[PDB]
């Protein structure tokens, strides 16, 4: 839609502002591979910030700072994926820790989540700070029950992905001047991480070997090996969908975004899809 | 003295436990291991000591000691992170994957489980510079890799910035705020002491083929036995600024001596164990 041409301006802002940040950072040492870890991707949580930042009323220059931090927190954490599942590739490049090992990434890692956070409590203040300190233990305890994924798949995949999309969303309240939306745009993101989540892991389904499945999406494999996968991604995909157009209705968004607003589980549903 | 830090160091001991157990899903990446590397409890009872030298009572500082001593945790399992050689066999190496796995885990938790721990009993500006200080810790280690950088400025970061945390933590807690400042340079003094120090204790009971990361920047010092130079030439040197910011802060009375004492206990505490 204009969903998808919004993306690619939002993109190249953010890409903007990361180099921005990465030169005006004093720690010389720390650019090279900061900027390797940073370096590319679509942008997608940054720029639903932007998005729903505009579509509340707000000015797209004041989510400038949270778009940053997110896409540095959401960066950050796929370099530490990387190390976790031991994968040398990102896409079109060999992954941090086989050009800098092991050790160098996570502490710059461990420096990146600060700093991202630093950026979000002046840009935004303490309340906004707090609940990014929230979402990020969130996070882990996502990570840790992806380790024994016997059960609450759903709860296990909003604390995982969802916690991020919950950060980009609810943030849109603070750079909105917007904030009695805080719980309503938490929520929001809450649903689009889910629908997200599960179609990521789907498409995984349909396009990896079996074996080579694991995490979350290894939860699913019970339908899978019955023909049933498709028809549990797609319940999900619907009831979480309507959950989300039920709530962007008593949410008070500018009424030229409301058709944008609505397709949104499409555009990351089919944008997944469509990749693969 | 040590009438205190022997009987904290049991009450740290003893927080750290209840706290242990409040959580013990997180068994499943050996939490307990990082949460007791340490038994001394240097950073949590220097809290809780300077603390009640200013009036508060020894309860303001739990949430701190116990803070401090999870990330001082957190930042030693970072050292537990192994790179691989891709030497190892694929067994011997599957293990290091999942060490490096634990690491990652329980160290994303613990971060900010113990920075709510930090604000739910300080406030947004006690929470605030402890992220500024964790992450300078962190700034610490990556420079600690390699680049024989600024020792000083280079130990500041690794062992001083969790040395400010400690103590500006008391002046929250003994609700001083005025002294907020002024706690962070004692720490940062003593921080740099204990690291000097020890890294001294790593040039004399230590390997030859070891050594590595700030200490070998010393390299200059050891083969002409100018190193023990270094270290006495260093150690009062930053002491002289610690004795000099310690009468200036208003601490107290009966407690005003011993707190002199704190420089030369942390240097014996560690020359003594070697």
């Amino acid at each position: 839609m204009s969903i998808i041409e919004f993306w690619l301006e939002a993109k190249a802002t953010i890409d903007r502002l990361i180099e921005q940040f990465l030169n005006s950072n004093r720690d010389w040492d720390l650019v090279d591979i900061s900027s390797y870890i940073l370096k590319d991707g679509k942008r997608f949580r940054g720029t639903l910030n932007m998005f729903f930042t505009v579509a509340l009323g707000g000015d797209i220059k004041d989510s400038y700072g949270g778009a940053l931090a997110i896409e540095i927190l959401h960066s950050a954490s796929l370099a530490l994926c990387d190390i976790v599942d031991l994968d040398a590739t990102r896409r079109g490049d060999k992954a941090a820790w086989v050009v800098y090992g092991n050790r160098k990434v996570i502490f710059i890692t461990n420096y990146l989540i600060p700093t991202a956070l630093r950026i979000i409590q002046t840009s935004y203040g303490d309340d906004a700070l707090n609940t990014s300190i929230e979402l990020w233990k969130d996070t882990s305890v996502g990570a840790l029950r992806d380790m024994y994924d016997n059960s609450d798949y759903i709860r296990t995949i909003e604390l995982k992905t969802g916690s991020l999309f919950k950060l980009s969303t609810v943030l849109s309240a603070y750079a909105s001047k917007h904030y009695n939306t805080k719980q309503q745009m938490l929520d929001v993101g809450k649903y689009l991480g889910i629908i997200y989540q599960v179609i990521d892991d789907f498409v995984d389904y349909k396009t990896k070997k079996v074996e080579e499945i694991d995490g979350s999406a290894k939860q699913l494999f019970k339908y899978y090996r019955e023909g049933k996968l498709e028809e549990y991604v797609r319940s999900v995909y619907l009831e979480y969908k309507q959950k989300y157009d039920e709530l962007i209705s008593n949410i008070p968004f500018q009424s030229k975004y409301l058709s944008e607003i609505r397709s949104l589980p499409e555009f990351l549903a089919n944008g997944l899809l469509k990749e693969a």
